[PDB]
């Protein structure tokens, strides 16, 4: 995820981190972990560099049930949905036309000028439910 | 929208505010717009009754971009989505198979016990472009 200004230690090492996991995570958990594996980088840089990504698009974000927002560096740069379990932070990468299409026909129908449809889907694993 | 609670002028009186609006809208604005109305009626028993309500499922939660939560009353009880307006607030429900069916398909492909699948979708309507 390059960033518009200078590449430095510390954005490098954020990108690092966001580029090692795979599942969603919010700044703070981040920060701990980057405090933890020896990298000193402070709350507000990292969350700054982070809604810098967003605006970017690098990342792809989402609000959980209580309402903070979490991150997740998706391999997939085009446009995409995730299937996501609570219980694990895993992200499945799923994407589907009709849902799009549907937005399309029921925008039009409306009238309405643009759509940006917020869509996910919450579950949980087969080997969640057993023990 | 009965309430699970005994009967009492502080949830008849929320109850009919909410009944009177049809605007999704936050915790605060319900209870300055109560408090015009003349019902001086508390926030934190806004809020509480609120929560109740949508334990309930007589009322229609959603949050806000920003972090914050609207809540508006749909007269179908059946299940439904929704369509917001930003600009104006106006929400308007809808309900089309594909997003079920694409979401039982992808539980079903992937093992899922349960989903719990949230589509909230945003678009400015039409009289916001007339000037
Ligand atoms: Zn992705
Ligand atoms: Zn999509
Ligand atoms: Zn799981
Ligand atoms: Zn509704
Ligand atoms: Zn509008
Ligand atoms: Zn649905």
């Amino acid at each position: 995820p390059p960033v518009k200004g200078r590449a430095t230690r510390q954005r490098a090492a954020v990108s690092a981190a966001l580029q090692e996991v795979e599942e969603f995570r919010s700044a703070q958990e981040l920060h701990d972990m980057l405090k933890h594996k020896g990298d000193a980088v402070g709350l507000t840089t990292v969350y700054r560099t982070l809604q810098s990504l967003a605006d970017a698009g690098e990342v792809d974000v989402l609000r959980t049930a209580e309402g903070e927002s979490v991150y997740r560096r998706c391999s997939t740069g085009d446009h995409h949905h995730h299937l996501v379990c609570r219980a694990c932070g895993k992200a499945v990468e799923v994407e589907g036309p009709a849902v799009e299409k549907w937005a399309e026909a029921i925008a039009a129908e409306h009238g309405y000028v643009n759509v940006a449809h917020t869509v996910e889907i919450f579950g949980t694993c087969a080997d969640c439910a057993g023990a």
